[PDB]
């Protein structure tokens, strides 16, 4: 599928920066973060037009292989056929997803993991560089 | 095991840039490139103080879990307690490895892979940035 990375050992307060390019005719791309594939503290899925959603960011969690309750945001700062950088961090309370443009999204830390060791991109999103700063 | 990456889909003539921090007391580190843990087109192992070797870059291949013929490099452009970057590309003849001070050596591609989809880092070398030019 798309890029998968393990043993990131990302601790709270630390910054995970991902730069990638969006497909010209993109429907949906996702960035998954957590312990492994079945334990996602952050399912970041901007939907241009997929699953009945149009220009909407759908965030969710997964614990023990089971999806949590979807959270949906108002603004949709992503554009098809472009480069998008995302900076990700987390506390004991929230996952924080920042964009350079000034957009900042938050998602509740439902899994309360000690660290982020997993990252995947199952969508129309070709990762070009990943920084662990 | 350290940072492991899958589904890289690196085609011939495309660059893989890895920037990281060499530990102050670094003994050795490893960069594994190929299809999986059993199939490596490049085993890149700079040995500062490991296996009786000192300041020697050890290169090898792994095919079907079987190590190929080991090749060592004369020069050693790595200093412990510093930041080093490695740029790796290939064709179906050679792996090209570029080192932090302009040094450049080739390693035979003895697996003839259609693409590199697996990277595994280990040892005294914390990754900071992985790019895919
Ligand atoms: C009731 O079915 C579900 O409806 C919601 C509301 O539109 C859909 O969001 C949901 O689609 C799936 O959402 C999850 C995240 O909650 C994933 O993004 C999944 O994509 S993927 O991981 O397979 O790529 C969406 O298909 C939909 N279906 C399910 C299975 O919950």
């Amino acid at each position: 599928c798309g890029l998968v990375a393990s043993n990131l050992n990302l601790k709270p307060g630390e910054c995970l920066r991902v730069r990638g390019e969006v497909a010209p005719d993109a429907k949906s791309f996702v960035l998954n973060l957590g312990k492994d594939s079945n334990n996602l503290c952050l399912h970041f899925n901007p939907r241009f037009n997929a699953h009945g959603d149009a220009n909407t960011i759908v965030c969710n969690s997964k614990d023990g292989g089971a999806w949590g309750t979807e959270q949906r945001e108002a603004v949709f700062p992503f554009q098809p056929g472009s480069v998008a950088e995302v900076c990700i961090t987390f506390d004991q309370a929230n996952l924080t997803v920042k964009l350079p443009d000034g957009y900042e999204f938050k998602f509740p830390n439902r899994l309360n993991l000690e660290a982020i060791n997993y990252m995947a991109a199952d969508g129309d999103f070709k990762i070009k560089c990943v920084a662990f700063d």
